[PDB]
């Protein structure tokens, strides 16, 4: 589980995502974003099939789309509990994992819960992310 | 699908795996391995939950175990059909994807079919790979 979680985290950090692993790191990051920037958050997970769908879609769209988020960050639900709880204070939605959140400044503009990922074709998940970035990112 | 497949391939090539994407590349690689070396093959896939389980387990064990394969390579079933068919000529097993193969020289010593991956905890998949490398790799 140790090496597995680091690989699942590495899938994101090897492709531009900043890993926020303490409550303090989340507060320091989210309370310092510029009001006009967009921040894409992947809430990672180790278990089930949904987690394996969420990582590739997020990496592919957030790094290749024309309209891309200013910032890409991740918290790891289950593994980094305090970081995940603090991020969820900014999101203010029903908690689930994996899940996606998109911010403009500190305001949530898009949220995808676990139930919209589970059992969904990876190409369709990527398409929703493309739509959300196109509507909200410069 | 284009960007998605490259991310799923990149998960392996960003962590030491050689991507073999033509029939010629597979023949040239497998027909040139040393008789005493071990070659771990990940047959990648874009679809279903099994594919998302197979990648992290393979990366974590093949790069972190004490006993590690000499060579790590991958063919992408569906995406690179000719490469996958040629690799399957060396494997000589029922075809499935995702699947794992381990060679000593050109002789198959371990095989894991899709049906042993689908619905399996990722930690248990990693454990079988650890056992197979421990038994067969220096
Ligand atoms: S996948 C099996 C897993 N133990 C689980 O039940 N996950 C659910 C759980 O996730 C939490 C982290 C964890 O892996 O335990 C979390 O998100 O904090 O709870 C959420 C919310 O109910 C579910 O979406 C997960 O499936
Ligand atoms: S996951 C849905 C997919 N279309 C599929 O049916 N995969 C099966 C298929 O895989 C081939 C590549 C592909 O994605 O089409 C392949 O491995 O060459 O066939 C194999 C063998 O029967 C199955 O193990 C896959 O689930």
């Amino acid at each position: 589980m140790k090496e597995i979680a680091q690989q699942m985290r590495g899938e994101l950090t090897q492709n531009g995502f900043t890993s926020l692993e303490t409550s303090e790191a989340v507060s320091e990051y989210m309370n310092q974003v510029n009001a006009d920037d967009t921040t894409f958050v992947v809430i990672n997970s180790t278990c089930g099939c949904a987690a394996g769908l969420a990582r590739p879609a997020a990496v592919a769209v957030a790094t290749q789309n024309e309209h891309r988020p200013t910032n890409t960050v991740t918290v790891f639900a289950g593994q980094d509990k305090e970081a995940t709880a603090t991020m969820r204070e900014f999101i203010q939605q029903v908690p689930s994992s994996p899940s996606y959140a998109l911010f403009k400044g500190r305001d949530l503009v898009y949220f995808m819960p676990r139930e919209f990922i589970e059992g969904r074709d990876i190409n369709d998940i990527a398409m929703d992310l493309k739509d959300a970035f196109d509507e909200n990112c410069k």
